């Protein structure tokens, strides 16, 4: 079964605008969702359609960049490193629940290269 997923607003949260914010999502995030092995990211897992049945039995804290685009959209983060932190648990979620090898950690691995890339220097 499917959990509910990820909030992607929260009226209590303080909201911030920032350079690096703005940047992660109209380069970084933007970018990112374009490359040929986005797609299984640009959604919560379906644990349900991909046939995963135990994978919220193994994976606690769930988050892909369909979650982190809107949360930028809604200026949810308070600054760049908590949307940073949910980028980097998206990926360590994939090398948690896959093994070394397989197509959609290999497909991780490669988008995790080019995030690490495009986020090495942010605006001030
Ligand atoms: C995050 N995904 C996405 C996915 C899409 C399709 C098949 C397998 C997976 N495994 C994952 O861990």
């Amino acid at each position: 079964m499917n959990p509910p997923p990820p909030e992607t607003s929260n009226p209590n949260k303080p909201k911030r605008q920032t350079n690096q914010l703005q940047y992660l999502l109209r380069v970084v995030l933007k970018t990112l969702w374009k490359h040929q092995f986005a797609w299984p990211f640009q959604q919560p897992v379906d644990a349900v359609k991909l046939n995963l049945p135990d994978y919220y039995k193994i994976i606690k804290t769930p988050m892909d960049m369909g979650t982190i685009k809107k949360r930028l959209e809604n200026n949810y983060y308070w600054n760049a490193q908590e949307c940073i932190q949910d980028f980097n648990t998206m990926f360590t979620n994939c090398y948690i629940y896959n093994k070394p090898g397989d197509d959609i950690v290999l497909m991780a691995e490669a988008l995790e290269k080019l995030f690490l890339q495009k986020i090495n220097e942010l605006p001030t």
